[PDB]
């Protein structure tokens, strides 16, 4: 199974054809972060959907973190406004919170309880057709979302899933002006993101070839170019923009594994990406002792990179972070702050629809001495 | 730009999917070869369209290479039976035939002529939305036309497109079953129009590095697998399937060159992947010549494939060529019918849409002079 129901438009400048894109519609919101405002970027898209002949309405500095709590400050707003086109210019999270919106704005009824994946035993009602057209603008490199069907919430502090093809976006947009202006910190680990999607894609259970061909070609390129990048470089800012979105394209259809599932029970010790890659070396090596399957898998990935084993590509990774200067897991918490956590972290990781992917079922015990062996910086 | 509106089900037996996918619908044509008939997977999807309590009707035996006089003859059936889901069951001609029909079925206002790529300059009407599904599964491994928007008809020994992305199939079935059955001449001449496929979209103005990605994976893939596939590997079989409509999604977006401009213009002479296979050598050649871009993503390709350089390429594609028994062009037609005929041929490619995209363009004397390279068996 391989679709992809969002349409790709890419190259430098490329944020110009939200003229040809919003011909036709009347109202069109804009949700922005931040540093999209500051650098001007909001401006220019501000001209291009007046260009076209459209009223426009901006909110800008949207936080980190999508939750309700948040959307519903904004939501009678929107409803006030009433758009016929939502914009997304902005990292995975204005991004997520944005295709979060479009439910609530098309489907007022809709009880978010009804609708919310919290972990593999939750059924949820599906979700039905919506309206609203929505085009994404990531700014970052990148956490997949412009392409992806779902969406991470918070309400009252608990994380929630919603999966639906309807609020995977009609267009994205990708120019690479716009993470150029990435300080090297959020390069390095939005990078680092995209290349621990890439390598779970590659290797749970329903990788497909067409879903192969991306991840693969995902990798190869920030392996090659993301030192540059966070260094500052343009044309690798430009290569590592794409890789994202290749991704993003391959995790979309073949799901991801266990490095992520425990990164999002980990996610209050710091960000995303750079607890992915931390995590990253440690599940390889257990996958790889287990499982048949995923050593023959990594071993691929090392071949392309002009490796030949599975040992050599967790040897590549853990060099990778060195190089990029990733902070071990004991310089980010102290050992009793983690270790009274890290009991309940293993539990819920195990109640992470997430594993059904992954190339082995752990139970709850091995879950917790990865988390272990990754402080101990085994 | 990169998008790709087929859903693509893949998989052995992925055919029993008929089932779910008709789910809906009321009257099924099926048109089909000659050869899904006589080897039983003919009858196998019509159990599968009845158990989804549908009245399905067969039209075995459609044509290779098709023409434009099989519209007018097959028309006037689909009318008389007034399907609301067409499935196309064979290799490119039969998809080619049933997504034409579903042109003149849907918008019978239209005819040909009016909307078909004839002249590079004069551009033709467009074609209107239609409305009728097209599920496409494709037996031939592989002219990846179960996920374009072209059809591609012969007026008098002359190929040209229809092209709209109202006809790019819905859905895309993928199952190696099929192919197996391929005697191993047609293995051979599908097998490397895929190669071709990659190579020109690999090198044309328009490649993306999202089309990149399905073009390299198909080259790597056909290169390592067809010279099992055509003794007739069950496993090589399937690796080849899947490649082709990697080959098929990549040209979809990247299009493609001058070797099946000229392919087309000599279609009077023999199978479309034959004559590919014959003209490539000759087309990269010239392409390396006069452009850096040619020169330096043959060299990348090379790389990909275990080699260095542009010429490394070519050689590598004449050798397997070789092995594969691919006759030199003096061998299909006699000398004197080609001279009287190369003038001509010459003329109309030079206005074929598809120079266009070549790296270079090149002058009617030039690919005259292309043509008889080609003849000599340089
Ligand atoms: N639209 C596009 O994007 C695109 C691109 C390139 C080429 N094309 C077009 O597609 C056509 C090329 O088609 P193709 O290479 O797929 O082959 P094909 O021309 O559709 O069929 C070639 C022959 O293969 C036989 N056959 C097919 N499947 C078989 C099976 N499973 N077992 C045994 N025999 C089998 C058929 O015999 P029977 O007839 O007896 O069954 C037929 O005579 C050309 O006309 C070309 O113009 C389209
Ligand atoms: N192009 C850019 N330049 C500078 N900072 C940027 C940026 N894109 C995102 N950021 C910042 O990087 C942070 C990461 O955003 P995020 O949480 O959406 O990342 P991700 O895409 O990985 O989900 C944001 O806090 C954002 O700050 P602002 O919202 O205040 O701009
Ligand atoms: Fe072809």
């Amino acid at each position: 199974m391989f679709w992809l129901k969002t349409r790709i438009i890419e190259g430098e400048g490329s944020l110009s054809r939200l003229s040809r894109e919003v011909k036709g519609h009347e109202r069109v919101l804009i949700l922005a972060s931040g540093s999209m405002k500051r650098h001007g970027f909001l401006s220019e898209a501000e001209d291009y959907v007046k260009e076209a002949g459209a009223e426009v309405f901006s909110i800008a500095g949207l936080p980190a973190e999508p939750s309700v709590e948040v959307i519903e400050e904004f939501l009678p707003k929107v409803r006030e406004f009433g758009p016929d086109l939502l914009v997304a210019m902005g990292g995975g999270s204005v991004i997520d919170t944005t295709k979060a919106l479009k439910v609530f704005y098309d489907a007022p009824e809709l009880n978010f309880g009804e609708i919310a994946f919290i972990d593999r035993f939750s059924k949820p009602k599906p979700v039905p057709r919506l309206k609203t057209l929505l085009i994404a603008i990531p700014s970052t490199s990148g956490a997949g979302s412009e392409v992806s069907g779902a969406s991470v919430l918070k309400k009252g502090g608990v994380k929630y899933n919603i999966v639906t093809p309807e609020i995977a976006p009609d267009v994205a947009i990708l120019d690479p002006r716009l993470p150029r202006t990435m300080p090297p910190e959020v390069a390095r680990n939005s990078g680092l993101d995209v290349l621990v999607h890439g390598i779970e894609a590659y290797t749970t259970k329903v990788a497909s070839p067409f879903s192969d061909a991306m991840a693969i070609k995902a990798i190869k390129t920030v392996y090659r170019w993301l030192p540059l990048s966070v260094k500052g470089d343009e044309e690798a800012r430009a290569r590592v923009h794409y890789a994202a979105t290749m991704a993003g394209i391959a995790f979309l259809n073949a799901r991801l594994g266990l490095c992520h599932a425990m990164s999002h029970k980990a996610a209050w010790i710091g960000p995303h990406g750079l607890l992915n890659a931390v995590f990253l070396p440690y599940v390889m090596e257990f996958n790889a002792s287990k499982s048949d399957y995923a050593r023959r898998r990594y071993a691929e990935i090392a071949r392309e990179l002009g490796f030949q084993t599975a040992k050599d590509l967790i040897e590549v990774v853990k060099e990778l972070n060195e190089m990029l200067g990733v902070p071990k897991l004991g310089e980010l918490v102290d050992e009793e702050t983690f270790a009274s956590k890290v009991e309940e972290m293993a539990e819920k990781t195990y109640h992470d629809g997430l594993i059904a992917f992954n190339p082995v079922e752990p139970k709850p015990e091995e879950i917790k001495e990865l988390y272990l062996k990754a402080y101990r910086g085994e």
